[PDB]
């Protein structure tokens, strides 16, 4: 089954991922096919996927931008019906914002069923250019159709994929836990991770003892992140990963405080200096206390 | 002994506290006697007393604001030199900045001697206007003289003392620690606590699921804290007091985030609601990792 998650999706024929024109949350706002990035955030372009209790196999998807939900409109099973995005909620029961997704197939790549027309959601006519169409079309769950299939690139981590990221980390000791009881969070790429350490402030303040210390950057990193997440997502229900971590020498004569991140493959946990902007594997020692 | 520590330094015969003019930071700022709000941040009146390795009861005393020291005007044993702010160091061998400091006669109060010149600070003829002439003068350690007694309001609180607290409260359990090594923490009045929080931006910040939750807030005025400080005062080697604790249910259905602070006597923790800007005593349940 596809996880709960934020994705960014992308198309399998051809090199267009699923965009909400310019991420607008109007109602009737058009999804289209659309260039991309990668190791970027695509703004318009990433999709937060909730499974819908006792349906199996199938989730609404939210515009992370908008908070808007991928919508057939007045669900049609027309071959050609226009998909919007929309207003609406989590765990709806309107199924013009219900989507089965399950492999193709190739097994690898989706298929985006409407629960209700039973529709796909097709590039239509494997458009690659920018703003193409992208509409509800006739199809099989079995054919090999590259306009219907769809990589789920997998954006976020659960609580339950953090804590084992962090559990195989030799560098991190004692308590660690994410506050949010099964969350839901964004893993950055490095590159977005780097630019909001760049806005902070956190690069021209001067670490002076006590008073701004090392665990007062890695504190102010996590609030930049906690902020820019709220300010720049319109969608409710995940959070941005920003992890940070307290800890002292085997003496107690040197201590240490890191924000952490995680690998793009989602595996490994990578330590972030927030006084310089430095990422790190290696920091040993470790550290007594870590949250995200 | 006095302990190392954030003190307001207030006149034993007049209410009158140890003020450096303007807070100026500038070489040869006066020290003046000046009136005093209790339970708020005299800005001009905060003195950090550090103790100088291998010299018995024998302190620097730093402002908070200036970050310029305590200092006897040339070393001068004469009644009447003038007592200024100058620049210096924590653990400075220039006993024009070197200052014993003993428990007068009535026990309570202390007084302050150079420890050059051996001649005490004295405000001048007991005068309780602004501005009041503040001097080195002739006395003795067991004289009644309220001219050259001073109580030590202590403003700060050790590690040790901290982890004391949080260790007698009821709500805080797993791990909670300090940060920094054997850190000195100035204990806001909760007026000013309030006044960081008011002008944070979290009163206008809504809460939202995962995105913005209550670990953020949390977070979010604990940076609120750790920036005031820093651009607050030019002192360095203290911090400001803001703890923060993420907490779970016995049931593992309900999470909570709070800041703490500490009563004025230092003796006991305090919740801070960073939502909505509330003090509380009782929270129950607790917490599984606590930091400040
Ligand atoms: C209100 C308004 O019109 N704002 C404009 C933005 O919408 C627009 O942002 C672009 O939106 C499109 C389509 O919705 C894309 O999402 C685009 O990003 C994507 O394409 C880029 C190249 O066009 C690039 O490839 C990105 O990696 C990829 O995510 C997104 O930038 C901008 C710029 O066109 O103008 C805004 O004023
Ligand atoms: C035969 C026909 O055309 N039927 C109409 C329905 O399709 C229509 O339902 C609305 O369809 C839109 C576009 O697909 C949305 O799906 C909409 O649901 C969402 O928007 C509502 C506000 O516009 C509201 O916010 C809902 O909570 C949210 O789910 C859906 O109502 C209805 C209603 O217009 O009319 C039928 O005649
Ligand atoms: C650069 C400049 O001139 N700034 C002025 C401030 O210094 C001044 O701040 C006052 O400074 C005095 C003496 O240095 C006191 O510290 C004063 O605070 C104290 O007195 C207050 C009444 O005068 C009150 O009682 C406070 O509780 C007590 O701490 C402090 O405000 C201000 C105001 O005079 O003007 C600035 O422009
Ligand atoms: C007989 C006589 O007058 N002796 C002079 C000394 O008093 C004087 O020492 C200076 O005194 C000032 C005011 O008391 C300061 O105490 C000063 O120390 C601090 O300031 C220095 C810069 O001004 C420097 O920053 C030091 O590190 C710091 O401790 C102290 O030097 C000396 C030097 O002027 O001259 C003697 O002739």
């Amino acid at each position: 089954s596809l996880r709960r998650g934020i994705y960014h999706i992308e198309n399998a024929g051809v090199p267009s991922a699923i965009d909400l024109k310019d991420g607008s949350s109007s109602d009737g706002t058009p999804i289209v096919g659309w260039q991309f990035t990668p190791d970027t955030i695509n703004w318009h372009q990433l999709w937060l996927a909730e499974p819908i209790p006792n349906v199996a196999d199938t989730f609404t998807l939210c515009n992370l931008f908008s908070g808007t939900y991928m919508d057939l409109y007045n669900g049609s099973s027309e071959a050609g019906t226009a998909v919007n995005g929309w207003q609406g909620t989590a765990f709806t029961t309107n199924p013009h914002q219900l989507w089965t997704i399950k492999k193709s197939s190739d097994g690898t790549s989706y298929k985006i069923q409407n629960y209700g027309s039973k529709t796909f959601v097709d590039l239509v006519n494997g458009d690659s250019s920018d703003g193409a169409k992208i509409a509800g079309w006739t199809g099989t769950w079995d054919e090999g159709n590259p306009h219907q299939k769809w990589y789920f690139n997998r954006m976020s981590v659960s609580s339950a994929e953090a804590q084992a990221a962090i559990a195989r980390n030799p560098h991190i000791h004692g308590t660690y836990r994410g506050y949010i009881l099964d969350g839901e969070y964004l893993v950055l790429p490095n590159a977005t991770f780097t630019q909001i350490w760049k806005d902070s402030g956190l690069p021209g303040s001067k670490w002076r003892e006590q008073i701004y210390d090392c665990d007062d950057f890695a504190i102010a990193m996590k609030a930049a992140v906690g902020k820019w997440g709220a300010d720049s997502w319109k969608a409710n229900g995940f959070a941005i990963f920003c992890g940070v971590m307290l800890g002292v020498n085997k003496a107690g004569d040197a201590a240490h405080a890191y924000n952490f991140t995680l690998t793009k493959d989602h595996a490994d946990i990578v330590f972030f200096e927030p006084q310089n902007g430095g990422y790190l594997n290696d920091i040993g020692y470790d550290s007594y206390m870590a949250f995200y």
